[PDB]
C-alpha cells in the first residue's frame, strides 16, 4: 500500500533513505486509483514535519514521483491547493513554520525546477512568481 512504502521511504530512523521504497511508492501511485488523489496529501504532511530528516526524505520522494508518475498525479500536484501546502513551509510569519532553512531551500529549488521543466503548468508558474513578488524567494536557485 501507498502508506506502507511512503513510510519506509521517509523513515527518519534510517541513517540513509531507502531508495527502493521511494521507487515502490511512486509506482503504487500509478497503480492504485487512490494514489493520485491521496499521495500528494500524504507527501504534503511529511514535508511539513518538524522532524527535518523526515521532511527532506519526503521532498526527495516528491521529487521522484513528479518525474515518474503519470499525468494524474502530476495533475494533482500542479493544482494550487497542493502548491499552497508546499508553500506553507516557506511561511515568513513568526512561528509560521517549524521547517529548517535546509528544507525551505529544497522546496524553493524544487519549485523553480518545475517552472522550468513544466512551463505548461500555470498555477505552478503563478505560485513561483507570487513568491518572487512577495520577497519570499529572493532569487532563482540552480537546477
Amino acid at each position: 500500500s501507498l502508506e506502507l512504502w511512503l513510510n519506509k521511504a521517509t523513515d527518519p530512523s534510517m541513517s540513509e533513505q531507502d531508495w527502493s521504497a521511494i521507487q515502490n511508492f511512486c509506482e503504487q501511485v500509478n497503480t492504485d486509483p487512490n494514489g493520485p488523489t491521496h499521495a500528494p496529501w500524504l507527501l504534503a504532511h511529511k514535508i511539513q514535519s518538524p522532524q527535518e530528516k523526515e521532511a527532506l526524505y519526503a521532498l526527495t520522494v516528491l521529487e521522484m514521483c513528479m518525474n515518474h508518475c503519470g499525468e494524474k498525479f502530476h495533475s494533482e500536484v500542479a493544482k494550487f491547493r497542493f502548491l499552497n501546502e508546499l508553500i506553507k513551509v516557506l511561511s515568513p510569519k513568526y512561528l509560521g513554520s517549524w521547517a529548517t532553512g535546509k528544507v525551505k531551500g529544497r522546496v524553493i529549488e524544487i519549485l523553480f525546477s518545475w517552472t522550468v521543466w513544466f512551463p505548461e503548468d500555470i498555477k505552478i508558474r503563478d505560485a513561483y512568481q507570487m513568491l518572487k513578488k512577495q520577497g519570499i524567494i529572493k532569487q532563482d536557485p540552480k537546477l
